[PDB]
């Protein structure tokens, strides 16, 4: 009884959900996922590219705007991630080549309850 | 038994449901989700915009009125979120296109139940 | 063994009716749930409107007769809540058209058991 | 070992029954549901009214056979309800309309089994 | 190992049965239910008046003799309770008017296997 | 592994039969179960009085022969019954009426297999 | 892993079985059900007498040849049991009246499969 | 992880067959059934003589030949039995007289599968 | 280091154990519990009367032969004791009524590892 | 996660065939079944013997080509088998006799598909 | 620092076993429980007499052969015991009676692991 | 969550086919099955000879082209197998008898769909 | 700080194995459980003989090969112990009646991990 | 109370995913797993090549793009490590056989939730 | 904080495997487990020996390749151990007779984890 | 609090996998399990040889390259293990029998964390 020091109580969530995008004469921005409680945040997961004219990009921002990890991906293909400390998870399609890109996204969170 | 201080017994709710709206000559704000427990309370989850004339946007607010966060959906996607310290969760349906907006929503919450 | 102080158990319960009322003349305010537990209250869950007339108007009650919360419905469509210290949950039928409404309903309720 | 503090162990059991009456010239108070352990006793459920020439009452009353909650239903309609220390429930049915009126009933109640 | 306190193992039962009764000149005092372990026993359940001449009492008594709750049916109803410490449960038929009395009758008891 | 207190392994059996008797001269104590584990038994079920000459006798008894519970059935009627520590349930047909006396009989018996 | 105390585990059997006699000049002592561990074995079921010539009597014995029980059966009746600790069950034919008997027997034993 | 004692899978077969034997000048130990598991072996079944000039003798053995249990059956009946740690079921034919035994035999046997 | 005066360890150890006796034309003794560390036991505990005849006697004895304690039970009831100094524990059953007593015994005892 | 011991898992297959063989001069061995997983197999089934001059021989063997276990069959009967650890199981059919031997034989076979 | 006398650390273990004994024309001394730690060793526990034709005898014996404790038990019953600085357990069985006793054995037992 | 160790999916097929093969001067291994998944598989089924000028003979062979088991068949008759870790099972005829060769082949295999 | 005395940290296992034996025309000295660390070790368990032509003898031994404790068993029966210093256990097998021994093993041994 | 010295609070996750990539005249980099937790952070699993023209390269990397470790392999194959400070995991892809390569891959990591 | 002696912390393991063995004209040295941390290491286990055409020796030799201990085992038993400061254990399969030996082989092992 | 000497948080983790090789005129040297952690790690598992031309090597490997243990195996058999401080566990396959060798890999492993 000696502390006004409460412990953290961590816990975790899930959510899947499947995405797509029709890009025409303009690049698309799409985001997946995005929270507003950056800090103290951990995310696990993956982005699945099924289909799509071409290469896609995966980027994940802080709550700056800045980019804290960027990747490529080809239509068939799956990519593992573990992020902390991230406001937002997007795919970035070029207005290169029109067409439809659809995929899916699994994201499972840890964060404080407190 | 030195201390009046209770623990806080954190629990959790899952609820899921379609959303339609149909815009004529005027702007909606189809509200999907509200509470009166903004204080401790964070809830993870998903909208889906299915079928429509055009772009929706997604909001969140809380108690005070102001936005928390915003984005902009595209028939036949889906947006994932993780929110803490809101009021509601709307879908602003503009009044350019007139016509049919449907879609789903999903969201698990976590809120003490002391 | 030192403390008369008892722990509490929480319990849960789920109840789910569709509802009706036919306007003529007079307003109506359809009661859809209603306890004499609310202190330690909380409960989530949905109302659908299905179809009618016009718009409805959904609200939830105290003790004291006060409103909590207030939203608006259009025929076809959800809106999902989760309240606490509330005495009742009702949706009010304007007197202006004439005709039938009908809809669903779904609660689950956190209480003690104590 | 220190206590002769026994637990308290809950238990719920659930009951459905279709209900009817026939007014002829005097008033109905048609019980639908009774119990002598009113003390520590809830229950959520639900009462339907689904034929009827006129509207009915839906009253709740403990052992000293005061009113706990009262309301007004109408034919075709639903009540779902969660109630504390009460004795019993029951419609009643007023002796201005002759006729018959039918509806059903579900209730789950929890106890101490102690 | 510092008791010898052994724990209550509560059981539970279920019995369904219906129920015929003839008046031509006495009352009738048809037992739907009895049982010999009164202490630490309760049961929920339902008796069900199909059809009848006349308005039948529901009454339960304990082990001396006297009555814990009455109540009064009309034909082609039903009656929900939930009672404790009872040692039957009967069907009063009045001999005022000669006939068949029919119904049914639903228990479910639980009591301690020890 | 601080004691020698085994647990006690509760289980159930089921067990239906139907029941015959002419009574021509004298009187029939038709057995209708029996036991030899009346120590910690407990049995529910019921006995159905489907057609005979007259009103017929439902005994239950313990190892000392004495009675512990008697009721009275008229014909196409049932008893339902819960009862412990007894040794057999029988059914008494008077030498009044000669005749052939028919119905059936149902129990769940729950005991320890220790 | 304190200790070398294996676990019980107990299994149970079914077997039903019609049965017949015939006397002449001499008693019949037909056996339906023998078994070898009527240590920790308990058998409940029915032995029913569908025709004969007379009364006949069902007993139960242990390994050392007494009688656990016995009963008197006459023609078109049936007999329910529940026995442990025996050897074997059978069915006692007298020579006063020649001719046959005929019936049937349902057992369901458990027993350790240690 | 704390032992190497592994758990005792114990399985279950069932095997139904009839069986006939022709004695002219000498007696038969027709065997119906046999095993090398005697260890941990139980078996439940029935034998069945259905038609034969004379009583024959059902005889259990174990792996040492020596008898377990004896027992008598006439033309068109059956016995029914529950036995442990046996090697062999077989049925003994006098050599008296002369002609055709016909019957069945049914078994399921509990044996480890370890 | 000055003493070579060691400490006593206290243990305690427990045991449950179901009691019959079968009174034909002799009294019973009939002995629960026993042991050789008489100095310095404590126990606590309880015998449980279930089924008999008549009353029994519960009596408590020490090494030398003579009573510590008697008391006497009737069917279906208990009695607790803590007792210090004896050498065993036992149920007088007299030679007056024929027949079988059952029922239970629990006993915790406290006595030096030393 | 602490043992690199995987779990056994076991399965059943069946396979039922008929049988032929014709003596002239020689002795015939006609093997019915075989495999090579005799380490943790078990096999239930039987050997039909339908129509032949003179009685067979069936006999299990091990991989080491010994004898587990050895029967003598007449035309028109069965045998029913459980075993353990064997290799094959065959019919000897003499060489006194010459003509042709007819049958069938069922097995359901355990083991691991580890 | 200043003793080379070591702490006595106590240790429990726990053991359960059946025993069976077949006597024909001689007495036999069973065993049902032996150590050689004779010295600071306490055992406690029961022996349970299931089946079995006559009254045994169970005695305790320490490293000298003399009897320490001698009770006589029934078919059917326990003696519970706590016992210190014994050699061995058994039940002797007389050689009147010809015939098979079965039993349970349960003993826990403390003993210095210096 | 702790171990990247995959469940074995263990699934099962079947597959029946006819075979045929016609000798005239040269001998023939008609291959009646084969696969590629040698480990890890299990294989149940029966060749049946039905036709044919000479005994054949019936080989199993693994991936090194090994011989596991090889067996000798007659016309007119069938043999059962299970086999492990097998690449292919054929029929080997000679070139001694010039004629054609017909039978029957039904396998059901298990594998891992890992 | 003041001693090089380490601490004594006594763990226990355990391990239980099923033991059979066949004799022809020697004896047999089957060794059940063997040890190197005999210096402060105690070992309690039980040895199971389930089926065998003879009493067969349990012997302990040391590391000199003397005997600690001998005892004889007859068939069905079981015996438990508890052993100090010791560096095997067996099972002599005689050879006169030539047989299958067959039972189980049970053992819980304690010793330092120092 | 004395220490603002927080305790590190270890978690791990588990996410698992197929790979492809297609080579026609270019090398190809496909990275599996990428986090910005390196610091702190270990993981174990797997990499499974399934089909391929040709082997591959296995490469970890840290936040400086260094490499940590590096294998090769062969289609049809899986290669298991355990990896602590790294940044990415990836599959090296040579351009000399033009072709599609496909794979699973699985990893848990652990890594303080602080 | 006196001393820079680190406590140990032993931790414990376990793996079962199955072991096999084809010996044509040479002995075989099958070693079942091995180990570089010999020093301070435990092991508690059993070899089951389950079919094979001769007796077989179970050896566990040391670090310097001496003989710890050597047993003799014979096709279908089984032998537990436990053992120290061993570097592995082997079974010699001599080359007398060929043929293929199969059996089993459990291990839980205790090391310092420092 | 007189102390920053930390506490050492022990974990462990499992891992299973099969594997396979095909060799044609060369020697193979499958690896079936790597780590950068050698320091302070403990592994027990088995490795199980189902299907293959001739015997194989299982031999365990130290960050220096060099051998800590070498077993052989025959198909349809199993070895058990338990080694502390190695780098890696591979399976030498000789190029004399040109073939498939298939088989299981289990693991363990406890290490600092």
């Amino acid at each position: 009884a000696l502390t006004c020091c409460p412990d953290k109580n961590y816990v975790q969530d899930k959510v899947c959900s499947p995405w797509s995008g029709t890009v025409v004469a303009t690049a698309i921005t799409n985001v997946l996922y995005n929270n507003n409680i950056n800090q103290n945040m951990i995310g696990t997961g993956f982005v699945r590219y099924d289909v799509g004219p071409a290469p896609i990009t995966l980027t994940v921002l802080d709550a700056a705007g800045a980019t804290i990890d960027t990747q490529t991906l080809n239509p068939g293909t799956s990519i593992a991630f573990t992020y902390r400390r991230f406001v937002t998870i997007e795919v970035t399609l070029p207005a290169a080549t029109a067409g439809t890109y659809q995929g899916e996204f699994c994201i499972t969170t840890r964060y404080p309850l407190s």
